[PDB]
């Protein structure tokens, strides 16, 4: 059964609903992103018309093995019809391919799907600009006052100046960061860049960075571990053992592992200061967590939601508990309160 907040009212149109088999009334699947949540049911035997942007469909065709035929790629920022109706597609500030979907409804309406999003002021001078906002399907993900984080900016000049100490000091170190999903890429990179080293990986991860339409990603990543000084790792591997047998596997080319896993926020969010953060640490082994977002902070969404000024919205996350469905309608009505709308 597939939930009404993944219908699109007024349309045949779904978002994010491949788990459901054959929905009754579907004319076309909208996929956002290329998050396993949020594709999940497609595979290669899927004979209905997929639209996403381009990145996300080189994923499904490579990665999912989606046949090309059933692959609607749109560009960004363009009016496009799709079976009689006006949509665009807007980048998300999300994962490589993560998008935002305006719908222009027959009867004037007017629909925003944010997908997944992190909420910029730069979105108040996108094609959002120009018209009115009727509902609003939002990313509700962290939709409370404590989930605060930092720039993603700030974010980077910790682990690049980290890393880049670490290695200055004792140049047989190794740096390893942990992936289980595309996003976060910018981790690795400017890692990988302060140390004029390419990111080394297995042939699965390599193909999928392939993917992503990265500017001069020949020069930046390689199978050739042996060639890297920072590898990539699944996430299950990032603790003591698994860093510990991957250190065997090097042939004594290096006594020192510094490792990173980005997370989104956890509770050391709520004492510690960026600045301030340090490793767990067991012989010449260490592991730094830290808070790299790819969702909206609290402050983020509200200041989006306010400039935006939407009639109703409808959450797409935390939607399972009453709690939850309580919590968020609070706020909602708050911000309206507080800005007038
Ligand atoms: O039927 C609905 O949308 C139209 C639709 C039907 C089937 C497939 C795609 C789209 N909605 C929208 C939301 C309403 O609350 C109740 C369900
Ligand atoms: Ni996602």
């Amino acid at each position: 059964t597939c939930p009404f907040y993944k219908k699109i009212p007024g349309t045949g149109f779904t978002v994010d609903a491949f788990q459901y088999g054959v929905v009754e009334g579907c004319t076309a699947y909208f996929l956002t992103h290329f998050h396993s949540d949020h594709y999940a049911g497609l595979s290669k035997h899927f004979t209905f018309p997929v639209y996403c942007s381009e990145i996300t469909g080189n994923l499904l065709k490579n990665k999912l093995h989606v046949q090309e035929q059933y692959i609607h790629p749109l560009p960004l920022d363009t009016e496009c019809i799709v079976n009689g109706v006006k949509v665009v597609l807007l980048d998300a500030n999300h994962c490589p391919g993560a998008v935002m979907i305006l719908f222009y409804l027959p009867n004037g309406t007017v629909i925003l799907h944010t997908g997944d999003f992190r909420a910029d002021p730069s979105m108040e001078r996108s094609l959002l600009a120009d018209q009115k906002v009727h509902m609003l399907y939002l990313d509700t993900t962290y939709c409370s006052p404590e989930y605060t984080f930092p720039s993603q900016q700030e974010v980077i000049r910790f682990a690049i100046n980290t890393a880049f100490e670490a290695v200055t000091l004792n140049p047989h170190a190794l740096v390893v960061c942990g992936t289980y999903s595309i996003g976060k890429e910018k981790v690795f990179l400017a890692i990988a860049d302060v140390l004029g080293s390419k990111v080394g990986m297995s042939q699965e991860k390599y193909k999928t960075l392939q993917c992503l339409n990265i500017p001069e990603i020949n020069s930046l990543i390689t199978t050739d571990m042996c060639s890297s000084l920072v590898h990539l790792l699944p996430m299950m591997q990032i603790n003591f053992k698994g860093l510990q047998s991957h250190l065997k596997k090097c042939g004594g080319k290096y006594n020192q592992i510094l490792a990173f896993r980005p997370t989104g926020w956890t509770h050391s969010n709520k004492f510690t200061r960026i600045a301030d953060v340090i490793p767990q640490t067991k012989g010449n082994i260490s592991i730094y967590g830290i808070p790299y977002s790819e969702h909206s902070s609290y402050l983020e969404m509200k200041r989006f939601v306010q400039w935006l000024k939407p009639q109703k919205i409808i959450p797409t996350v935390n939607v399972g508990t009453w709690k939850s469905r309580s919590t968020m309608e609070k706020y909602f009505r708050e911000w309206k309160l507080e800005a007038g709308y």
